[PDB]
């Protein structure tokens, strides 16, 4: 069994409850608040998680920040996708916050949650395993295509190392499909597309708040 | 040598000149007109090209249209990227229409053309070959993630067939890097991201015109 995959499995953060405020009337604002508060907590643990990825900490702080800046929404989305694989037309943002179509409509997230469900659909068909999920999260971080990378070569080595882990996993676990690793890689474009739209929506409705995201990753990394 | 790759090479369309109107004063409008007129001509030949891809014609007309609808901007962009690999900070839209930074600024395309140059940068480092380019164009078509596919399984078989061709090519041509096929696949997210932004920009400034894109692919396919 592949050691990087094993390591990523033990580095996996614990479940986080959303705790929607039971005193607040249901509304689009309440849904967005709940999601913002959930994501902020998730981002803190994502930063800690990334430090476990072999080679990530040896990048400059600027490069670590750049990768995180570019990847954070993909990592959040891949999480909700994975959590939702055993459900039907619903998204498990947390065990206590499962969004059906009516809820998504109410939150103004129909189009976005429908795209996320498209990711779910594909991964259900492919029978996405936890091992594959955690490896793809790490790959999405390393492959996030920041336009501000200092050490392009080191970031490529990190991509290489993680891709190798996925290939080695699939070679051992899935001999019935010698192309499964590539199929997994071919799911990344839809994740990127969905993230891109989610981030556009995030800025369009001003969820970023008073303090820029750049400084937030700084505080947490420094 | 891989037959699908060989076939794709012979299916490659001839060069198309942009023919910017020499009587028209240079302006953002002239640049956008030139690009619109270039793309429209390219789209006609792209539709003919897709018919050469093994299995594409045996899909329903609806599925052919769906793949084209979802992929067309990626295919256009991958073309300009490939045409630009031997240039520096300039995009070869056509032999007679090469956009430098000043031109992009003037056209309102700085951000978009900069993203396209990011694609170029990565492919230069990877030493992207024509064989790899034409194969990735076909993969981008098949992997374009339309939300309206009728025969999900047939579209997967098409993805499979093209992925197999890339893997077989790389296995024979690039034994020094057993992971090169996966590296090529890992370039697709940035293409998707760039296309997504280009399409958003395309609709934001109303370049679609009086007739919807759906009917355009119909006419040309029927
Ligand atoms: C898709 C749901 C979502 C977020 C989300 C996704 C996955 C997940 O596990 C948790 C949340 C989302 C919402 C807000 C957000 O902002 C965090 C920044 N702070 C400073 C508010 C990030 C993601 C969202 C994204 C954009 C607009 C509206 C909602
Ligand atoms: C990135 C350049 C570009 C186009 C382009 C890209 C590659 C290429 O080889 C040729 C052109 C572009 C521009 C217009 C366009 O519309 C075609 C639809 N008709 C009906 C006008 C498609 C692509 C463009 C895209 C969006 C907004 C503005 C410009």
């Amino acid at each position: 069994y592949n050691k990087i995959v094993s390591h990523l499995l033990v580095a996996e953060p614990e479940k986080i409850y959303a705790m929607p405020d039971p005193t607040v009337p249901d509304s689009d604002i309440k849904a967005l608040t709940t999601l913002c508060d959930l994501a902020d907590r998730e981002l803190v643990v994502i930063i800690g998680w990334a430090k476990h990825i072999p080679g990530f900490s040896t990048l400059s702080l600027a490069d670590q920040m750049s990768l995180l800046q570019s990847a954070w929404m993909e990592i959040l989305i891949l999480g909700v996708v994975y959590r939702s694989l055993s459900f039907e037309d619903e998204l498990v943002y947390a065990d206590d916050y499962i969004m059906d179509e009516d809820q998504s409509k109410l939150a103004g997230l129909l189009d976005l949650n429908n795209a996320i469900l498209q990711l779910v659909k594909k991964y259900k068909s492919m029978k996405l395993e936890k091992e594959e999920f955690v490896t793809l999260k790490a790959i999405a971080l390393a492959n996030s295509d920041s336009m501000h990378i200092e050490d392009v070569e080191a970031v490529q080595k990190l991509q290489d190392v993680l891709h190798e882990a996925l290939q080695d996993y699939e070679a051992g676990q899935h001999m019935e499909d010698p192309r499964r690793a590539g199929k997994m890689l071919m799911t990344l474009p839809l994740l990127r597309q969905t993230s891109t739209k989610a981030v556009q929506h995030f800025y369009n409705i001003k969820l970023e708040g008073k303090v820029p995201m750049h400084k937030l990753f700084l505080e947490m990394l420094e």
